[PDB]
């Protein structure tokens, strides 16, 4: 890691914030070093896993598009880490593990109707450096889905807003079982 | 207008619930942002992120000032003119000098930036790109004048506008006239 500032704290240090470590690990297998350097703000732990434990409790679209989203979100902003973990996470909870596979060709992969690449088109162009959603993004979204599944959608790159940057901000180095799904997926 | 119509604000009054979330933000500001009222439709959403977003005034190893020029710098790294017309409106609703306000995106060349600030300002916008193109330097310089305390701060700061770019950019959040005056004047 370029970043030596910032170190982890160690699990046991900090059993306030085991609901935060929880919500994470419990999609993912394992607490993620960036969510222990967060600890050492507990302010800062408890607010954003608030934040990312809305994720799970999305009512108005799918668990596998949930996933696929922050995939395709984080690779849009060009965060690897980030798009290994939603990758992992996508294959830890997925019955279907070639619709995953295929999830960054879904513009043109079968396993993809057009619903879902609304979502996911709408998530790559959000996601970038500028933003490059255009009127078309917004009509199909608007074909595809209610205004309730729309905030949901918009709800899950934001907060992939926030992993892409952090993780980017503590140089978060891919943890070997990440790595091999990345692999894969590549 | 918005290029954004399935997804409308609620009024004020449907939602007072969410007015602790409102008022952290519209202190600041001046007013209540649409985007904030959109994102009330969806109360477990609007109640969290308004918990992450007060996190930024109870922050306490950076000053103020470097509070909203993070974010502003942040912001217009990630190319939302939005929420770079906010946080810029923000940091002269708050800040006593106007002028050090208005040359915060030459902060890397203007004397009224120290190389304290300009680490922690050069990291927001670095860090804000996609990708990100933090090197080194970004890294070694932020730890030549900053805490570990205050450079979670900073990250947490970048991090808060992540959700807050791609949430404006999702709404299409179209620039008000108050913040749209300070940004034709910082250009």
């Amino acid at each position: 890691s370029m970043n030596t500032l910032v170190t982890p704290l160690q699990r046991s240090d900090a059993p306030q914030l085991e609901p935060v470590f929880r919500g994470m690990e419990q999609n993912l297998g394992f607490l993620p070093n960036g969510i222990l350097t967060m600890g050492k703000n507990p302010d800062l732990a408890v607010a954003f896993g608030g934040l990312f434990k809305c994720i799970d409790a999305f009512k108005h679209i799918p668990t596998e598009l949930k996933w696929a989203i922050a995939m395709i979100s984080s690779s849009a902003a060009g965060c690897m880490y980030c798009k290994s973990h939603f990758s992992h996470i996508a294959t830890r909870t997925h019955v279907n593990r070639n619709k995953v596979m295929a999830a960054f060709e879904f513009q043109t992969s079968d396993f993809y109707n057009e619903a879902e690449r609304a979502a996911l088109a709408f998530a790559f162009a959000n996601s970038t450096s500028p933003a490059h959603l255009d009127k078309e993004h917004f009509d199909e979204l608007a074909r595809y889905y209610s205004e309730e599944a729309a905030i949901e959608i918009a709800a899950i790159i934001a907060i992939c807003g926030f992993l892409n940057r952090w993780n980017a901000a503590m140089d978060s180095q891919i943890e070997a079982a990440p790595r091999a799904t990345l692999d894969e997926i590549e």
